[PDB]
């Protein structure tokens, strides 16, 4: 029913630029983390957040990044990653109606949206806020300001379910390359950096206050002492292309995605189910002859979501627990494109043979009992790799990617 | 393959609150627009709105309703009439795994994203913001705040395209059920009303504005005179259920949707390129046997977005131009809401056999010459309707639906 495979990647993120740089601080265990002079500014009470660190002055054209905001920014540069990382060239990839791209945000652009608003309510009104606020501003800023750059002409929208946006996408992509209605798509998405968000999540107590002196510490994942999770920011693209098309292009192929598992928990708003988990990460294992040898949870770092993800494992394994490992102890939430970006871990891991290690752990947590928790960086021949996405509105997303035959 | 039919909706627009409301304003060409000082307060140009008549207070479970937004209240009261009017009963919908929803926003809660920013920046800081913000203000709000309260099980997350979200959404569910992955989705989308979302959009000079004193004149699609479109919210929602699945519980069945179209123009960020609107709606109507009988089209009212729709409608059909008209004349521009809004309003034109006018039109414009705009309510047997919707970001989706024997 037509095979779906990944060809190429790019990433921006608090832990690497590009592939190269990322691979080195998954290798060396490093974070991402630093304190935030914006974030105590704002008043907030988590000081902390993975921020990108580049420069994206000059990077794209003046016409282009005008109608852009940080996710869009950050998933445009990730896709000239993939494509080029790909080995496609425009003749292959444009103005092509079977190659499309499904991208998105977890939160649109509040900082934009502020913008708009403040300018508005200022003395120039309109003319303060300018003809450019909307591609901004609106949720489906990160699928629009890519397609029309790279003239993309099949599916074109972006899929949105808060911390799993960008697994949904990819997830939907596959889909795109089994219904046979598209031969390539660009999936993955983008996620800005700003107090103007931020300040939402610590209103709701959702991220970590208790370490803004140790900022590299305060994301710690299953640690019996974690406080919540580190917001971060970033972007992440990957080349969703069917089997057939690649291997006749002579393409490099980092895996296939053997599973897809999208759920609902019908349960809390903000906390998960774990009912929900189980049976997404079994669906998206349905068919898979393979095991699951290494595992990137979802791991937020929060007291509630951690314990929850944990029993949701244990059942779904049990005792053939895989190596698991908490990517977001050194990277920190990414929210939307957290996805992508661990997606992208993941295949990472699975292309040079290793698992990342979970940092910070001073203490696992009581609800670890029987599970394979890798806590230092280990050489393995990682052969299925399976990535959990949740969010918030009970909404899951789990990814299995296998390496080709 | 597995086929798809909608066997209930539901609705809240500016022209009414459930489906005979909206039936009567259709068939009698009544305008939902009004005058706003709520944005002529704010500064803008443009004192018109499509507003919901409905003070929502109560109508959902304070438990409930304290992490919507607006765009959320429309999208669930419209939910909880599509369940009534599919006949499902509470065990047939909750808690399974073979049931889904699938619904967006076009900009999730610019309202809120300000309002956390405007909290967060006076007395209070924090404590002032409060912890139901990021559920309001996120892009899948829409879906998460219906997913959990109505028990969903199976597929959960939004889909966000600018003004072809929901279009999107009921293509999406399809594309699920042809997959065997879900029995029903519920597919559709919600927008909020407010200035913060709606300066934007003056600000870039897609408003009528010209038309303040006479609201009711203000859209007035494919008119010589036309000087944008008039911002409306509100909410839509429909049940895409499996075909078997349906007849057997003898279920009402509106009609099957027999063509979906997903494109992206790859060309400019706000005007449609045409082209890419050709692809969609040829794409749409592959395999459709029957021809179409009437066209309710994207019809935005504005100079260069209904010129390029007739343009490509002559392409695709030529000669054999079908019955056609704008229900935005009359209704507005719901953003998000308006593709899951403007199949019902064709879903209710098949089944009531009648064509709603295409309102307003002075002095109809030269580049509609030779084409069957239809300005007053025809009575008329139609069997195979066609939906065009196109959004910022070049995004194409295109629904047929045909009447069942
Ligand atoms: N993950
Ligand atoms: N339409």
């Amino acid at each position: 029913m037509k095979r779906a495979v990944i060809t190429g990647l790019g990433i921006v993120s608090s832990i690497g630029n590009n592939q190269q740089e990322v691979l080195a601080s998954l290798r060396e265990g490093r974070s991402g983390i630093t304190f935030s002079q914006e974030l105590k500014d704002s008043g907030m009470r988590s000081h902390v957040w993975g921020n990108v660190k580049l420069d994206t002055t000059g990077l794209i054209d003046r016409k282009v990044v005008r109608f852009m905001s940080d996710a869009s920014i950050y998933a445009f540069l990730s896709m000239e990653q993939a494509i080029a990382d790909a080995g496609l060239s425009p003749e292959a990839y444009q103005n092509n109606p079977r190659v499309g791209l499904i991208a998105g945000s977890g939160g649109g652009s509040p900082r934009f949206q502020v913008f708009g608003a403040d300018a508005m309510r200022g003395p120039r009104g309109l003319k303060a806020v300018g003809p450019y606020v909307v591609t901004k501003a609106m949720a489906s800023g990160v699928s629009a300001c890519l397609a029309t750059p790279f003239k993309i002409h099949g599916v074109n929208y972006s899929i949105s379910s808060a911390c799993a946006t960008s697994a949904h996408c990819i997830g939907n992509a596959v889909e795109q390359i089994q219904l046979g209605k598209q031969d390539i798509v660009f999936a993955g998405g983008g996620e800005e950096l700003c107090w103007e968000m931020a300040c939402e999540f610590d209103a709701m107590g959702a991220l970590s206050t208790k370490y803004n002196d140790t900022p590299e510490k305060a994301s710690r994942t299953y640690d019996a002492h974690r406080d919540g999770f580190v917001i971060a920011g970033g972007g992440g693209m990957v080349v969703v292309e069917e089997l057939e098309h690649a291997l006749a292009r002579g393409a490099h192929i980092y895996a296939e995605i053997v599973g897809y598992g999208a759920t609902s928990d019908g349960a809390d708003m903000v906390a998960p189910s774990g009912e929900g988990a189980v049976r997404c990460m079994k669906m998206a294992m349905h068919g898979v002859d393979t095991p699951i040898d290494y595992l990137n949870s979802e791991g937020t770092s929060t007291p509630v979501g951690d314990v929850k993800e944990l029993a949701a494992i244990r059942e779904v394994f049990g005792d053939k627990s895989p190596a698991i490992s908490a990517t977001k102890a050194m990277t920190g939430h990414s929210l939307g494109a957290a996805g992508v970006q661990e997606a992208i871990y993941s295949l990472l891991m699975l292309e040079h043979g290793f698992i990342a290690p979970s940092i910070n752990i001073e203490e696992l947590d009581e609800q670890a009992a029987g599970l394979n928790i890798v806590t230092e960086t280990t050489d393995r021949e990682l052969t299925t790799v399976m990535s959990n996405s949740f969010g918030f509105g009970g909404t899951n997303a789990t990814l299995v990617m296998r390496k080709l035959k």
